[PDB]
Protein backbone atom coordinates (compact mmCIF):
# COMPACT_ATOMS: atom_id res chain seq x y z
CA UNK A 1 0.00 0.00 0.00
CA UNK A 2 2.72 2.01 0.54
CA UNK A 3 5.11 1.12 -2.06
CA UNK A 4 6.87 4.25 -3.93
CA UNK A 5 4.96 3.78 -7.16
CA UNK A 6 6.03 6.17 -10.02
CA UNK A 7 3.96 6.29 -13.19
CA UNK A 8 4.92 6.91 -17.02
CA UNK A 9 4.19 10.45 -16.60
CA UNK A 10 5.68 11.34 -13.47
CA UNK A 11 5.05 14.27 -11.40
CA UNK A 12 4.75 15.33 -8.03
CA UNK A 13 4.09 11.70 -6.46
CA UNK A 14 6.42 10.21 -3.19
CA UNK A 15 7.52 12.83 -1.53
CA UNK A 16 9.57 12.43 1.52
CA UNK A 17 10.76 13.84 4.48
CA UNK A 18 13.05 13.90 7.43
CA UNK A 19 13.78 14.62 10.86
CA UNK A 20 16.62 15.30 13.39
CA UNK A 21 16.02 14.91 17.03
CA UNK A 22 18.85 15.92 19.04
CA UNK A 23 20.22 14.27 22.92
CA UNK A 24 21.42 16.11 26.06
CA UNK A 25 23.43 15.09 28.75
CA UNK A 26 24.39 17.37 31.87
CA UNK A 27 27.34 17.38 34.36
CA UNK A 28 26.74 18.09 38.43
CA UNK A 29 28.94 18.76 41.52
CA UNK A 30 28.73 16.35 43.87
CA UNK A 31 31.05 16.36 47.50
CA UNK A 32 31.39 15.46 51.10
CA UNK A 33 33.22 16.34 54.06
CA UNK A 34 33.99 15.07 57.83
CA UNK A 35 35.68 17.22 60.85
CA UNK A 36 38.01 16.48 63.48
CA UNK A 37 39.68 17.96 66.62
CA UNK A 38 43.13 18.43 67.47
CA UNK A 39 42.51 16.31 71.04
CA UNK A 40 40.55 13.41 68.79
CA UNK A 41 43.42 12.53 66.69
CA UNK A 42 45.88 13.02 69.63
CA UNK A 43 44.58 11.72 72.79
CA UNK A 44 43.44 9.07 71.37
CA UNK A 45 44.66 4.63 71.31
CA UNK A 46 44.97 4.72 67.50
CA UNK A 47 47.91 6.25 66.29
CA UNK A 48 47.15 5.74 62.56
CA UNK A 49 43.66 6.71 63.09
CA UNK A 50 43.69 9.98 59.90
CA UNK B 1 2.90 -51.85 -22.69
CA UNK B 2 4.46 -49.11 -24.67
CA UNK B 3 8.16 -49.54 -24.56
CA UNK B 4 9.26 -49.47 -28.38
CA UNK B 5 10.30 -52.31 -30.38
CA UNK B 6 11.51 -52.79 -33.69
CA UNK B 7 11.30 -55.73 -36.13
CA UNK B 8 14.24 -56.45 -38.75
CA UNK B 9 11.32 -55.80 -41.32
CA UNK B 10 11.76 -51.73 -41.80
CA UNK B 11 10.06 -49.44 -39.33
CA UNK B 12 7.51 -46.40 -38.76
CA UNK B 13 6.13 -48.56 -35.87
CA UNK B 14 7.25 -46.04 -33.29
CA UNK B 15 6.28 -41.99 -33.70
CA UNK B 16 6.80 -39.42 -30.53
CA UNK B 17 5.82 -35.65 -29.98
CA UNK B 18 7.62 -32.92 -28.39
CA UNK B 19 5.98 -29.97 -26.62
CA UNK B 20 7.39 -26.75 -25.57
CA UNK B 21 5.95 -23.83 -23.21
CA UNK B 22 6.31 -20.74 -22.08
CA UNK B 23 7.67 -18.47 -18.71
CA UNK B 24 6.75 -14.64 -18.72
CA UNK B 25 7.85 -11.55 -16.16
CA UNK B 26 7.15 -7.71 -15.90
CA UNK B 27 9.10 -4.70 -14.86
CA UNK B 28 7.63 -2.26 -13.08
CA UNK B 29 8.75 1.71 -11.92
CA UNK B 30 9.52 3.19 -8.34
CA UNK B 31 11.07 6.51 -7.67
CA UNK B 32 10.62 9.30 -4.56
CA UNK B 33 11.95 12.44 -4.06
CA UNK B 34 12.09 15.71 -1.30
CA UNK B 35 12.11 19.67 -1.19
CA UNK B 36 14.94 21.55 0.08
CA UNK B 37 15.62 25.27 0.37
CA UNK B 38 19.34 26.94 -0.49
CA UNK B 39 18.72 28.67 3.37
CA UNK B 40 18.20 25.18 4.98
CA UNK B 41 21.91 23.96 3.64
CA UNK B 42 23.56 27.66 4.27
CA UNK B 43 22.23 28.16 7.67
CA UNK B 44 21.59 25.19 9.35
CA UNK B 45 23.58 24.07 12.57
CA UNK B 46 24.79 21.35 10.60
CA UNK B 47 27.54 21.99 7.65
CA UNK B 48 27.01 18.18 6.08
CA UNK B 49 22.99 18.62 6.02
CA UNK B 50 23.13 17.73 2.08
Amino acid sequence: SKLPLLTENGGRVNRVGFTRLSREGSIHKFGFFYEFTQESLDFDSDDQLK
